[PDB]
């Protein structure tokens, strides 16, 4: 038995509203790397199966991720915590995004979606996102101080999605609003926000975009997705709507929280910040993602009995891959608790473990991170925090809602 308080639940949103449970994860890696996380009736975050297996070692996370034939994303979705009284149908509706599908449905969709994340398509966004990163930093600097999350972290990830999809500038304001309103629904600051209605408006806008491109096909990603190839595979209008919802959801808070927590790490380690401003190493992005681990945990469901590192996982049981624990696995990383922007190799699982569902936007995220921190170094090299950050109440997402900083220093 690990040295934990009785009834500790690693998906408890009340934990992450206050802290990352780093020491509790380290105790599991030390005394029980695969530990049954029991859950009382009605306190399962929408799941009523009694609990889950906490997966805390990077090797075990990687094994689950590559064995998608056994560990299903579709059965219960990949998000391990919602509001306790969520209806089952609201969990299953997530199966319309490819993140919560299994093969062969997932395989078909990913093949089509791959057209949109080719090195070409992502690389073609570099110039506009650099210009936007410089403009964001310059505006924050001119403001002198403010909420780093809103003034520096929030916009560039949304502009990457907008620039990727070819969204007209006049529409990006409401698009960003809908994308942000699907967020942090478990936090009291956003308790009055309806993520269902926001998704419907995203789907409506996306489907109209697909209808415009059906009559006006140009050379852009959206056309390539809604244009049938030789084998006739393509995104239907509604599937494109679900793809945009996925991007607006997947490519938003995660990159944002990487930027905020990366700057928090720089503030806590000024020697690393001084090093970054001089050298600007591209390895910084991956260490920032390891340190930030924006997705604390995703889950899978065992479709058959499976033995994982001497532990018998039974059919139907959930496994929760705690990336936050794996990214600080003492047996994998040299000095895991050291923030080292020059860390290489850096085999973190912040983008998930290698497998069918590995983050398709990983290189877009790295580019966004590298560009915004170059802009921060260019325009506010002496920025200093004003007060402590406010964390997001979530059982699986690692979010910073607000962080007051002084750009002038
Ligand atoms: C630092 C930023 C990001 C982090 C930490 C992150 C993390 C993740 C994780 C953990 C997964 C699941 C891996 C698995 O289940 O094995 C994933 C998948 C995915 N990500 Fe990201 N992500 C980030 C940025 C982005 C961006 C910028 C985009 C798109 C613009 C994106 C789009 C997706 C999609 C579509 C999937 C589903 C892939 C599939 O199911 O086949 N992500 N991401
Ligand atoms: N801020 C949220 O809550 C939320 C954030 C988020 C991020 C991803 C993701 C990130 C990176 N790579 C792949 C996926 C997936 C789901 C995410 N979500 C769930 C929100 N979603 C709202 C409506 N109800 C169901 C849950
Ligand atoms: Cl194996
Ligand atoms: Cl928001
Ligand atoms: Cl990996």
């Amino acid at each position: 038995s690990p040295n934990l308080p009785p009834g500790f639940d690693f998906t408890d949103p009340a934990i992450y509203a206050e802290r990352l449970p780093v020491a509790e994860f380290a105790e599991l890696r030390s005394a029980a790397p695969i530990w049954w996380n029991g859950q009382d009736p009605g306190k399962g975050g929408g799941f009523h199966d009694g609990g889950f297996w906490a997966i805390t070692k990077l090797n075990d996370v990687k094994e689950i991720s590559r064995h998608s034939d056994v560990f299903s994303s579709y059965e219960n979705g990949v998000i391990p915590r919602f509001k306790n009284d969520i209806a089952r149908e609201d969990i299953e509706v997530q199966r319309f995004v490819m993140l919560n599908m299994d093969a062969p449905h997932h395989t078909r969709l990913r093949k089509i979606i791959s057209r949109g994340f080719t090195p070409r398509a992502v690389g073609r966004l570099h110039d506009e996102l650099q210009e936007r990163a410089q403009k964001i930093a310059a505006e924050a600097a001119a403001a002198g101080s403010g909420d780093f999350v809103e003034q520096v972290s929030c916009e560039l990830p949304l502009q990457a999605i907008a620039g990727l999809l070819g969204v007209p500038q006049e529409d990006r304001g409401k698009l960003f609003h809908w994308s942000n309103e699907m967020t942090g629904n478990e936090d009291p600051e956003y308790a009055h926000i309806d993520p269902k209605a926001s998704s419907a408006e995203l789907i409506g806008y996306a489907m109209k975009m697909a209808e415009e491109k059906a009559k006006n096909p140009a050379d852009d990603i959206v056309t390539q997705l809604i244009q049938a190839d030789i084998d006739g595979e393509k995104l239907s209008d509604d599937e494109f709507g679900f793809f945009v919802v996925m991007l607006a959801v997947a490519g938003n808070e995660t990159t944002r929280n990487s930027i905020t927590q990366g700057m928090m790490a720089f503030a806590e380690h000024p020697d690393q910040w001084e090093l970054y401003k001089k050298v600007r190493p591209e390895t910084a992005a991956d260490e920032i993602v390891r340190w930030a681990t924006p997705v604390t945990a995703f889950q899978r469901t065992a479709l058959r009995d499976y033995e994982l590192s001497g532990v018998q996982i039974k059919k139907g049981q959930r496994v929760v891959m705690f990336y936050r624990s794996a990214n600080f696995d003492e047996e994998v990383f040299q000095d895991p608790f050291t923030f080292n922007i020059l860390r290489n190799p850096n085999p973190h699982v912040g983008f998930g473990g290698t497998g069918a569902h590995y983050c398709i936007g990983a290189n877009l995220a790295r580019m966004t991170i590298n560009l915004i921190f170059n802009a921060v170094a260019d325009h506010m090299p002496d920025l200093k925090p004003i007060s402590a950050p406010e964390r997001l109440r979530s059982g699986w997402l690692n979010g910073i809602k607000h962080w007051q900083v002084d750009y002038t220093g």
